[PDB]
């Protein structure tokens, strides 16, 4: 073996005018920890300015000074998608794969088949399924993660979204844009979300993040997980436990994904599945793309069955310009975004960093962090997630 | 001048382009018990609607035609509302009651008062009475009423959709997913989290309230300000922190919330010089009063960055102008002023203006909870919310739309 690394970093591209020279604020807000406990990356050192964009190509998550002053190679392209990529020829001999799952580089059970060297597979932000685990499993290939890293985040933006469907936001907002006034317009599809029951999927550090911001909202909270919540937070939140998402559903004017992809969860909400819920529910999905049918969900909206769906996430990611999300009705889509906030770039920078030099250093990887490790699930893994390949249609 | 029939006269919005719709997204509305703090939903003898349907707009007529029929009163709807001519304006001139809605105000100025004859109350359905000058009413003894907390938590939940849609950036990132884009970096690039932030606002009242307790549990620092403080054990259990004046505050905040009515101590209380007092990249989400904010200044403060982001769904004048300047600024928020109105809302108000209606006719007295201006003086939540004066000026530029 060796002792020198070829490390792939894939990003997404700068902005269309250009890496910015200033930014809105002077500083980003000081956050001691997480919810719960977990302490906040732990690098021996970063070489960035918290606020900074970070997760684009001239970015490049601050890495290049220490990567390559330790004798590795560090290469950093936006360009990912195809056989003729430049990233695909870069596959090859990289000891190491990062990208982020706003710009994901798929690791297909073809392309880690390709890749002869990959040792560890990081992924910047939250959720491994752009990897096939099952490969990664088969091969001692680690697969980790910055974990919590922008859990907050999102659920933030879960909330935003859940009120912009119910209230009506983007119609509305539209009408302002063009000269409008329209107020019967607006009104006639928005209610309050006060009294609503909002049921969540999974309350896993975002979901139960979710239940905490909705609480004061006066909703009647429900959720199902695959390991249930302590009583005491449970009776604090006034909690529904359900068994399945399915019991769940009838009960809901909103429901929440927050459970990651793998096959227990792809395409879980579907044509038959929807079925279980009520007139004019609607959804909001900020966990991934691949957990609803595409084409079930139009359906669902062009017949009444939805009133609204929601959400930053798409499959494959970049969404194709004629992807059918982009031009529904009472759709509230943005990219992908929400985990990439310049308050969590910051974070799953230094987390990179810190689960790097770990791996460099031949230490252990925070067990937090983990998915895959040595044959097997491993840490958060091993928790959140069950063996098998949702890579399928990436291409 | 005294009788037992009176004229109404009642201005509402317009039907939908499409036309009124017979039915909706769901088959009913949750069940809202009380308010917060205890003051009971509106308790009219009977309703004529559904609730969930819509009854702001003209066909709607807020429920009350067969009421008022049978009673012998004389109901007129319009939406022409704006203009020395408009069917308002005319109708107004014998009208006992005038009725409207903030979302599509019949300004009552001191000229159009001076002109309604037989006008006893004015009869806001919503909340907030800017719209009627009050020192007029006052000085005529017109009675002023509106609908007390009936839209207040509508209107907190719109408040926290707007700080969080400024602060992530959500109307640009939408933006490109529409028109085909993917984008993230000229999302993200003006995109933070709200949890660490300082968020204030001025007045705590029934909206101001509502809004702090929604904001609790993201994690931000709570600061307000409002003509009365709140009880210690509220400061205490949502660790608020007060300051005297509004100028104290601002610069203490990320973000700058404004709950409190329009009146002369109100009115353009953002402007120029307070905006220098606000840290840079500064947001600020006004749902309550248009004119609470001087309009170019705003424009001002984003173009130079003094202000990264204004949101909110009130303008002044309404309608506004189709050439407002708050339509194509960059790093804004609008809609137009639709959170009072949402159906749940539209619930209440039209039972509460029932509510006031049956009072004043049966000549018992209206809920002081209710009252703006009674027996020529400020009253009940006039008394304590407002101060006397005329917000009506400029009104007139409604007319443009
Ligand atoms: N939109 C974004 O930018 C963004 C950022 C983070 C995560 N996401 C996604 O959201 C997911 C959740 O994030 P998280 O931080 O809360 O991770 P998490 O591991 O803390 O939470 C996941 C929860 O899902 C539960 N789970 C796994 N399989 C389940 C199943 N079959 N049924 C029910 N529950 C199941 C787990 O028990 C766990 O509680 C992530 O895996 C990631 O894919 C999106
Ligand atoms: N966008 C909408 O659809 C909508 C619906 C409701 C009201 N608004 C507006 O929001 C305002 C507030 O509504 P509310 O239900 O909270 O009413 P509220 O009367 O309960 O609260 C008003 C608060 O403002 C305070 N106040 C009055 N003058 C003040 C001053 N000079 N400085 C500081 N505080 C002052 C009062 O003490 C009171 O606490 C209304 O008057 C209305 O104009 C908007």
């Amino acid at each position: 073996m060796g002792s020198m690394a070829k490390i792939l970093c894939v990003l997404y591209d700068d902005p269309v005018d250009g890496y910015p020279k200033t930014y809105a604020r002077d500083d980003l807000p000081k956050i001691d920890h997480y919810p719960g406990g977990q302490t906040l990356p732990t690098p021996k050192a970063i070489d960035f300015t918290p606020g900074q964009l970070l997760g684009s190509v001239s970015g490049e998550l601050g890495l290049r000074k220490y990567l390559e002053a330790n004798g590795h190679t560090f290469v950093v392209t936006s360009d990912k998608d195809g056989p003729d990529s430049v990233f695909e020829k870069e596959l090859v001999d990289a000891d190491v794969v990062i990208s982020q799952p706003f710009w994901p580089a798929y690791l297909t059970p073809e392309r880690i088949a390709k890749a002869k060297n990959l040792k560890l597979a990081l992924t910047a932000g939250i959720g491994s399924d752009h990897v096939d685990l099952q490969s990664a499993i088969d091969r001692g290939i680690t697969v980790a993660e910055v974990t919590y890293c922008n859990s907050i985040s999102v659920a933030e933006h879960v909330v935003m979204m859940i009120l912009g469907l119910v209230r009506n936001y983007i119609p509305s907002h539209d009408w302002a844009r063009k000269g409008g006034w329209n107020i019967a317009d607006c009104v006639e599809h928005s209610y309050d979300l006060e009294g609503m029951t909002v049921g969540s999927v999974a309350a896993g550090r975002i979901g139960l993040a979710v239940l905490r911001r909705l609480a004061p909202f006066d909703v009647k909270l429900h959720y199902t997980d695959r390991h249930r919540l302590p009583e005491a937070v449970e009776k604090e939140l006034g909690l529904v436990w359900h068994d399945t998402r399915e019991d769940m559903y009838p009960h809901c004017d909103v429901v929440t994904l927050n459970v990651p992809l793998h096959p227990e969860t792809e395409h879980m909400i579907n044509d038959e599945t929807l079925k279980l819920f009520k007139r004019g529910a609607y959804i909001v999905n900020t966990a991934r793309g691949k957990l609803a049918d595409r084409d079930a969900i139009v359906r669902a909206i062009e017949s009444g069955q939805l009133a609204g769906y929601a959400g930053d996430v798409w499959f494959p990611q970049p969404a194709p310009k004629d992807h059918p999300w982009r031009t529904m009705k009472w759709e509230g889509m943005t990219p992908h975004i929400s985990g990439t906030s310049l308050s969590a770039q910051a974070r799953y920078a230094a987390g990179t960093r810190e689960i790097l030099e770990c791996f460099f250093e031949g230490r252990p990887i925070r067990d937090e962090y983990l998915i895959v490790q040595g044959g097997a699930l491993a840490g958060t893994g091993a928790h959140s997630y069950s063996k098998g390949n949702a890579t399928g249609g990436s291409e």
